[PDB]
């Protein structure tokens, strides 16, 4: 029994250490590549930097803390840090999906009014966009959490809030539905709708020719970013709505799983950016 625990503990700590490393390595690379390569300092890559920062926070903060939880079987860090950890978790997913929308809108704009785009998109304005995203994201994630709008009346739940070694995010139905809709479902819809317009206007372009194939590989890359993010988080967000209506329909282990799949997504973008010649050559440079 104490052997089964020691085996599991150490093998899990390892897998965990790996995912931390993969996320932090991958995203530092992306930030450095962009930071040190003028060729890669497009306005669009500013949003990528932002998205990589969200993933970076998941790597440095979110995953390590949740790893100690998954490994040791309790929250070691006390109540305040549990709330902060919970916030940083919600913040990141919110910032990611909002930044993806911005990216999709940037691309729709550049593809359908290259001239208006030219005289409306500047570095100074791209920074305002990024900050506004983080501002709205913080607004929507921190305040209700710090202000306890999320808590439940149930005595089983009240037992967990009092237990300083419990860090379970048991929420009332109102918050479950609300935060899901506000932080994920609405920007998910917006992003899809916009990304389908981008696809249309890109296919009503085909009918120099190499200039247009290079742009279309880049577009499809962003496409994959958005698709993969959706697959990594939608199963969690459906299961979240469903629990509000029936806690028996979907097994608990699968609810935990879908959340980790969510965290896993922060590892993926740097791999996907390898489709691009420039990133790949910058990745070889840096790693020496
Ligand atoms: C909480 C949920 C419901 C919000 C989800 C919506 C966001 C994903 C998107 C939809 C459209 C985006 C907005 C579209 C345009 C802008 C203008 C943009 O930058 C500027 O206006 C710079 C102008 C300047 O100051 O000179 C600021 C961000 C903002 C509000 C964007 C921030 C994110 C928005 C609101
Ligand atoms: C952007 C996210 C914002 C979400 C804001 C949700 C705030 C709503 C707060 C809320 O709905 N409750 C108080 C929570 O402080 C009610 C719950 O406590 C509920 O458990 C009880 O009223 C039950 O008795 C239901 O019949
Ligand atoms: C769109 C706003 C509709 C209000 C949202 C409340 C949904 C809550 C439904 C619910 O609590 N149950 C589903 C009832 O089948 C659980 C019952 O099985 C028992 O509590
Ligand atoms: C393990 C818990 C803290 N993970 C929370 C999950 O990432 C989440 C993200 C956004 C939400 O709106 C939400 O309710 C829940
Ligand atoms: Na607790």
């Amino acid at each position: 029994a104490e052997l089964l625990s020691q085996q599991w503990e150490a093998g899990m700590s390892l897998l965990m250490a790996l995912v931390v490393l993969l996320i932090v390595a991958g995203n530092v690379l992306v930030i450095a590549a962009i930071g040190s390569t003028q060729r890669l300092q497009t306005l669009t890559n500013l949003f990528i930097t932002s998205l990589a920062c969200a993933d970076l926070v998941v790597g440095l903060l979110v995953v390590p803390f949740g790893a100690t939880l998954v490994v040791r079987g309790t929250w070691l860090w006390g109540s305040f840090l549990c709330e902060l950890w919970t916030s940083l978790d919600v913040l990141c997913v919110t910032a990611s999906i909002e930044t993806l929308c911005v990216i999709a809108i940037d691309r729709y704009l550049a593809i359908t009014s290259p001239f208006r785009y030219q005289s409306l998109m500047t570095r100074a304005r791209a920074k305002v966009i990024i900050c506004t995203v983080w501002a709205i994201s913080a607004l929507v994630s921190f305040l209700p959490i710090m202000m306890h709008w999320w808590r439940d009346e149930d005595p089983q739940a009240l037992k967990c809030y009092q237990d300083p070694g419990c860090c379970d995010f048991v929420t009332n139905r109102a918050y479950a539905i609300a935060s899901s809709i506000i932080s994920f479902y609405i920007p998910l819809l917006i992003m899809i709708f916009v990304a389908l317009r981008v696809y249309r206007e890109a296919k009503e372009q085909i009918r120099s020719r190499v200039m247009l194939m290079r742009e279309h590989k880049a577009l499809k890359t962003l496409g994959i970013i958005m698709g993969v993010f959706t697959l990594c988080w939608l199963p969690f967000f459906l299961v979240n709505i469903v629990n509000v209506f029936n806690r028996d329909l979907v097994p608990d282990w699968l609810f935990v799983a879908f959340n980790w799949l969510g965290y896993a997504n922060s590892a993926m973008n740097p791999i996907i950016y390898c489709r691009s010649p420039d990133f790949r050559k910058a990745f070889k440079r840096l790693l020496a």
